[PDB]
DNA sequence: CTGACTTCAA
DNA sequence: CTGACTTCAA
DNA sequence: CTGACTTCAA
């Protein structure tokens, strides 16, 4: 029937305390969604090629990093993506979880579409002309669920296109599009390259060996929803690894038995002494010196490691910045060397509704981790047999230039990843961060993904697609390319239920622990005012810290 | 989806006990909120003239406070006039010695949603049509998480006339905001400074709640209805006699 | 006059309330809230603050 | 001397939108909540200052 | 065949190509949503975008 | 998963776009003054994020 | 001899113990040199504060 | 004749209830009493100077 | 009424 | 289909 | 009378 609702709206976050410290967290999320007609009903093979010889074109010397050229299959379908922390938790929920829990893991997911409404638009009068909206009671909306994951995975969180983060504000799905293989090659140059230097900037034709054109219609069963219909996905069970809600601080210099002091400090302002390093017990892996020091001591393994930056590698697909594992930026504040992430988002995902201009909000996330990062400027390599102190020919440091390039140092191309490397898992970023991810279908997989905390061990939740069915008008001739449609749009509710499994943290230190808190200090990053509505209701939800409590590594 | 009933029935148990059942029904009107946002609004009547708190001795005129204005409305029937005819009150007061609350239940039905459009131009008239698929949202704070706001105190409960339409009251609640006002009389010195301040939100006392994040919400289309179920009161009997 | 009231959630409570004859000993009847759901129009862009809605109202018993 | 004192407590609910006030430690010099105050000194001197309680607010009515 | 440049949601074009020989445009990289691991620049580009992992790698030779 | 070594390059950080010759290391740059030796000959970008296919089965040899 | 740096200061990155080879590259192949006292191997007769020192080269030859 | 224990344990019952068991242990020192008698002692600070109760307005002392 | 690229976590 | 600040007067 | 940071490899 047309006069009865097909679902219930619910946004509540409930905490079921099992006992033994286990907690079942059930995050209910509901949104009103708006869906319009596609600008085209065709699947299009679109190309973007920013090869201008001015501005930010790839045809100007040294502009490789500006490359945007690629090819995509544009589809008339839309994607309903809720894979972002902000969709499921209120800021206070995140705080409660981060301050009191030690671990968190994905449990299950289910989604539902209901209370579908389809309307048509018509013109009124002439002077004026106003628009009139009517119900198309017999019109329908199409829904498809890629449960087998046949179609390319496209996490909307990476382009800030997931559903909004405000339960009381309408949202919309994102238009679905996916990459298509297209040969692409770009020459490398610097702003100092010769004047008559030719920049090779090419794009090729489709290749038989790598072409994959998929349509929703030929691969997924499609459900038609009229105003009285509803759609449910059923429950999906996640298979992922638990995420630690704690952060580590022990570096290589903090592993094991500290050297024994000779005597306790003589006063509260005094320092202590060790026994002369020439008479000290211990071990090192520098056999040319007869002493041990904290810097030379052998430690079990290597916490963290040096990563090349800003490394750009090249493929048939063009140049690309190689991702880096997110680690502590250190006191040296080496953002790029330690993979700090800078994201740009809009008003549905955190930006102040009052902010003006086309520019999005920007935020740089630095790893909570304090023990695995690298302070590149203070790093160095000495020749062996080691000499202490070394002369300039026996040491390679930040001041030394590679291939005579003033700003290029051994650390830019240095990679110390090895069998002894140990490091933490990337932080979960509230509320902009992605939550789960699909694993790459390659025989040899990565140990982690930089973009999300939970990579699905098994098949991930399939994507949910929607679109309006064509609304034809009396004039229709298949043999012509003339397109005559009735202006239509729809709205419907979406409800998702995401369940987590968490565990309350133990408490054993003497000193109080660090906790995410709010405050009343003017201009403070944690001022309550930031999480309250303004006089006219404007909101903004800034990134919140996570993993505030430290845990012992060894 | 429901039946209209306003009758007040008296079930005489015997032994002098009486079960009084007050049925009340009203047609309600609900419009769109002037805003869909939750707003943190401030009122500060600190004018230096008239009834401002900036004029000597006007402390008692203070109206400054802060509130969370919401796009929701409250259906409040907690006032005697909603349940009894004047004669009922008279009968009870003249013949009874005690009265106590027993139970309560509420229901929303025969929902109707309409849209308004403009006609012609000279004139322009309004035309009203049924949105058969549109809905009205309903929420019941059975746990009492949200601030209690008895509409009787601002004369905003449902009307007292069964044959006249009424409307719910817009829901809004107090929010903590530092406020301080000096004391003076009309005879205070001329150059007397009146301290009249309001502060910023305080972390220690800020509580911003939304209906959407705390209560399950039901969507009612024209063919749906909503019932609360029966609630049992636990209160002390009221003496109908005076000393 | 008001008929029932919620008790103040303080450890030490008042012997009565001036505004109502019956203060609930236990949890009082929860409040009933209502509102119209937004009625969107063909033009809608979440990234803008432009608000385009269909003029709507309702009645119910 | 050994004593065993048992308590019964209940985890708090979480319903507000805005983050809540929490007792935390910090690294700001001369701050009342600087960690240094709850750590031993070079010679082992200790001191335990009063800590806040009831940081989270609840609605009275 | 998917390289790092082919992983995930492609950037959204502003409009569909105007003809079969035309190209499409993205929104100015200074106003584009997305993420990178180069915090010194306020824009996102296909080459700078953060991708899940690294497909393939450089080997000494 | 392959690498087009001549089109690979490394820039200094904070990144500068476009970079001048001292802010970029490319194929034209010589290591230890050896004309044909470039950073890519001794570069190894294998890491925790590396993903790649399995070698092909070669028929019939 | 790779020294990396952290909030904790500089430190020599450990190396996997492997054959030092005919070239006798101790540091490149993580040979371990330890210093110990009379309870753990040093000759009880030895005099001086200096501990006993020994460099262990991996049995591994491959 | 006993065991020393200072641990504070948290037994999470479920439903949010928690049984907190605080164990406390101390080494105590006990000396001889300065007297073995029960004494009826009097303190009377009625000096006419300093903080005595014999100086005007010193009642609170 | 999600299951690893179809049906078919039947 | 009202139950004391979630689920859960289950 | 060792069990992954409490109790609680109960
Ligand atoms: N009392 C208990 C004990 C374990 N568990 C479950 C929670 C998890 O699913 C699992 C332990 O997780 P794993 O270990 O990270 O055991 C529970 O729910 N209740
Ligand atoms: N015959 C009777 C006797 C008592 N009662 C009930 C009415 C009240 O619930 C209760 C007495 O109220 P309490 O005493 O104020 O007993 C009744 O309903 N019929
Ligand atoms: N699952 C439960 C439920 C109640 N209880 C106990 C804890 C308290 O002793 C009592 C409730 O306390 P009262 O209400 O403040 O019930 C429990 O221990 N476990
Ligand atoms: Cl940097
Ligand atoms: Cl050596
Ligand atoms: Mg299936
Ligand atoms: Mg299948
Ligand atoms: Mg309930
Ligand atoms: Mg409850
Ligand atoms: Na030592
Ligand atoms: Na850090
Ligand atoms: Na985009
Ligand atoms: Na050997």
């Amino acid at each position: 029937g047309i006069g009865v609702s097909t679902g219930t709206y619910d946004n509540q976050t409930t905490y079921k305390f099992l006992g033994d410290g286990w907690v079942e967290i059930t995050a209910h999320a509901s949104r009103l969604l708006h869906l319009g007609m596609p600008p085209s009903e065709n699947y299009c093979r679109v190309t973007v090629h920013n090869n201008q010889t001015t501005g930010h074109g790839t045809k100007v010397k040294g502009n490789m990093a500006y490359d945007d050229t690629h090819q995509q299959i544009w589809t008339p379908w839309s994607l309903v993506d809720a894979n972002a922390w902000g969709v499921w938790f209120q800021p206070s929920d995140w705080q409660f979880i981060q301050n009191s829990m030690e671990s968190l893991n994905l449990d299950s997911l289910s989604q539902e579409l209901f209370n579908v409404v389809v309307k048509t638009v018509t013109e009124q009068q002439g002077a004026g002309a106003i628009k009139v909206y009517n119900n198309d009671l017999t019109a329908c909306m199409m829904v498809a669920l890629d449960s087998n994951n046949i179609l390319p995975y496209t996490p909307a969180a990476q382009t800030s296109e997931t559903l909004g983060f405000y339960p009381w504000k309408p949202t919309a799905p994102a238009p679905y599009r996916y990459y298509f293989f297209m040969p692409r090659q770009l020459s490398v140059t610097s702003s100092n390259s010769a004047e008559g230097t030719q920049i090779t900037d090419t794009i090729g034709e489709p290749q038989a060996l790598n072409s994959q054109f998929f349509t929703i219609e030929n691969t997924l069963p499609i459900t038609l929803l009229r105003t009285g219909d509803e759609f449910t996905t059923g429950t999906y069970i996640f298979n992922t690894d638990p995420l630690k809600l704690t952060h580590t601080w022990q570096t290589n210099r903090h592993l094991g038995m500290p050297p024994r002091i000779t005597d306790l400090p003589t006063s509260d302002t005094a320092t202590a002494s060790l026994t002369a390093n020439g008479d000290r017990f211990g071990s090192t892996q520098t056999q040319n010196v007869n002493y041990v020091t904290e810097a030379l001591r052998t430690r079990p393994a290597q916490i963290g490691f040096m990563q090349p930056h800003d490394n750009f590698e090249a493929n048939r697909g063009g140049p690309f910045k190689v991702p880096v594992v997110p680690l502590d930026i250190t006191a040296g504040e080496d953002h790029d060397a330690n993979g700090a992430i800078r994201f740009n988002y809009g008003k549905q995902h955190g930006e102040d509704w009052a902010k003006q201009g086309a520019a999005p909000e920007r935020y740089t996330w630095d790893a909570i981790d304090s023990a695995a990062g690298r302070d590149t400027a203070r790093c160095f390599v000495q020749s062996a047999p080691i000499s202490i102190p070394p002369n300039q020919n026996q040491i390679l440091q930040r001041e030394d230039a590679i291939a005579g390039r003033t700003n290029m140092h051994y650390t830019n191309v240095f990679n110390s990843y090895g069998p002894l490397s140990a490091f933490p898992h990337p932080d979960p970023i509230y509320p902009n961060g992605q939550i789960w991810d699909k694993e790459l279908d390659l025989e040899h997989k990565p140990r982690l993904h930089v973009t999300a905390p939970f990579v699905c061990k098994n098949n991930p939740p399939g994507q949910l697609f929607v679109r309006l069915g064509p609304n034809l008008t009396d004039q229709f001739d298949p043999n012509s390319t003339t397109v005559s449609r009735i202006v239509t749009y729809s709205t419907f509710y979406w409800k998702g239920i995401l369940k987590f499994k968490a565990k309350l943290r133990p408490n054993l230190t003497w000193n109080p622990v660090y906790q995410a808190t709010t405050d009343s200090v003017a201009n403070s990053y944690m001022n309550v005012k930031k999480w309250l509505p303004s006089a006219t209701g404007n909101m903004h939800s800034d990134p919140l810290i996570c993993r505030p409590v430290p845990h012992m590594t060894y």
